[PDB]
């Protein structure tokens, strides 16, 4: 227990069931033609239906939920992006001219010998990048002034075809030249001596010589495509293309220049990276002088050591529900299944290992089966049970846990399995709900995502997937009424701020909001 417990107004129960979504068509719905007499009662009057999908829970529009976005939103009390959701949401807003690491980037070029490099993969591959966030900062870095730009094509070849570069590479000629009428590309390298990611730095030094010295074979826009098409015919491919130089001396990297990487993955980054703009150029133990006076920059942080500004650097998730709690000095409970411990723990806590002040935590086994469809129930009966005996025990004004089959038996595709995986989850809230009763707690009950409740595809094939369904969320307390608000649907970061607003404790700010009750 903690020293503040007394403070709380109402305790709360919280269970997240994983995999039960609301879909109105029955037809393989293993929620809808399963006896759920506790849900169905839970789910009527007073209850809401939020979104658990897309880009109400941080992920590209129209792709479903799953079991850590899920947790993590539910845990955070706000919307938890994905990088590239949070770059491509950018610049449909056109938000890169006024980003403040990119207009200081820009400024320091501005106010000095104005030479600003963009580097990075170029392709349509979407894993490292993508080749319309470079032609967004191109257009971004003409729009802010900087004198000269240079880029320094990466090969991709890997999450694009090995012969798509000369797409790429033509197209990003006629978009500098005939587009923006700025820019000029000064490199082509392939990945794998750019992008190394195994401290091969034989391999990097060949796309830093190519950078500051020009190390490669020259060419200019009229015949660079030329270059990587005999290179094909050379049975060298894109990942593989040795350097290509375009600019002549003024494209390198010199003394007092500035560089932007545009990738916004970092494990391939690190090395050009720190070589560029730390001291791991002396690993490529180059003849060549290395360029004084530079400063790197990343799309994202490729490693918090580093000194590179980001364009979207990384939230630091602070004050999610646990450490919230704990900094109020109130105790909790977490429990789940072996299969989704990781959900409610590393994840629901804001996707690290800390385990706060006053939180306990109860790791029941799951059951040693081949597969879940075997023994749909699992061990919810024994989630319950840990549950109830904290129910009886009232020491935690907060308690949560996790009800793994309808996901884990709906990823078998077993339809009527499926079935008994969401009677049992029924009767084991069932269970958890008397005691809410008995012992005064108000119970809550919501989800991650769905699964369970499509369990057929429109042909009868099994569907083994993850839904973009909204989810439950239940209210047992009576002197609250669930009001959606008045800007969006509902969503998942709207569990935390509600619940807290339910047991009195006051919302952090981190927590963007917002509690979905209001009190009669
Ligand atoms: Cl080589
Ligand atoms: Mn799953
Ligand atoms: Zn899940």
């Amino acid at each position: 227990a903690m020293a503040n417990n007394s403070s709380v107004a109402n305790k709360v129960c919280l269970i997240v069931i994983d995999g039960w979504g609301v879909s109105e068509d029955p037809y393989g719905n293993a929620i809808l033609n399963a006896q759920t007499p506790v849900m169905d009662k839970l789910c009527s009057g007073n209850w809401a239906q939020i979104e658990a999908h897309g880009l109400h829970v941080g992920l590209p529009e129209g792709l479903m939920g799953n079991s850590e976005v899920g947790h993590l939103n539910i845990g955070a009390g706000r919307v938890i992006y994905q990088d590239i959701v949070r770059i491509n949401l950018a610049v449909k807003n056109n938000k890169f001219v006024t980003n403040e690491s990119l207009v200081d980037a820009c400024d320091r070029a501005k106010n000095g010998n104005g030479r600003l490099h963009l580097a990075g993969l170029v392709s349509d591959g979407g894993v490292h990048s993508h080749i319309d966030h470079m032609f967004a900062l191109v257009k971004a870095i003409k729009e802010l002034g900087v004198p000269e730009l240079y880029l320094h094509f990466y090969g991709d070849g890997r999450d694009t075809s090995p012969n798509s570069g000369v797409g790429f590479l033509e197209q990003t000629l006629e978009f500098l030249e005939k587009t923006t009428g700025y820019g000029k590309l000064a490199t082509v390298v392939g990945r794998y001596y750019a992008m190394d990611r195994d401290n091969r730095w034989e391999r990097i030094n060949v796309a830093y010589e190519a950078m500051i010295g020009g190390v490669g074979e020259t060419s200019d826009e009229a015949g660079v495509v030329e270059v990587v098409r005999k290179r094909y015919a050379a049975d060298e491919t894109d990942e593989f293309l040795k350097p290509i130089i375009l600019q002549g001396e003024k494209g390198r990297v010199q003394n007092d220049d500035t560089i932007i990487f545009f990738d916004y993955r970092a494990d391939r980054m690190r090395e050009i990276s720190a070589a560029m703009g730390m001291d791991r150029y002396k690993d490529c133990n180059s003849k060549l002088a290395h360029p004084s006076n530079l400063q790197v920059y990343g799309m994202t942080q490729y490693k918090a050591e580093f000194p590179f500004k980001s364009l979207f650097p990384p939230a630091s998730n602070k004050n999610v529900l646990a450490e919230w709690l704990a900094e109020q000095k109130v105790s909790q409970f977490h429990c789940a299944e072996t299969e989704k411990y990781a959900h409610v723990t590393f994840f629901f806590n804001g996707g690290l290992e800390k385990q706060f002040e006053g939180e306990e935590r109860c790791l029941v086994p799951s059951p040693k089966v081949a597969t879940y469809d075997l023994q749909p129930e699992m061990s919810a009966a024994g989630v319950a049970d840990k549950m109830i005996e904290q129910l009886e025990a009232g020491t935690h004004p907060f308690i949560m846990c996790n009800f793994a089959p309808p996901d884990m038996v709906g990823h078998t595709g077993v339809y009527e399995a499926a079935v008994k995986a969401c009677e049992a989850t029924d009767i084991a809230i069932g269970r958890i709900y008397e005691a809410t009763q008995k012992h005064g707690y108000s119970l809550m009950v919501t989800a991650d995502h769905g699964n369970a409740e499509k369990m057929k595809a429109p042909d009868g094939g099994k569907h083994t997937a993850h839904t973009c369904y909204r989810v439950p969320l239940t209210l047992s307390h009576p002197g609250f009424k669930f009001v959606d608000p008045a800007d969006r649907h509902p969503a998942l970061c709207d569990v935390a701020p509600t619940v807290l607003a339910i047991m009195g404790l006051p919302q952090p700010a981190e927590m963007t909001g917002v509690s979905i009750v209001q009190k009669i």
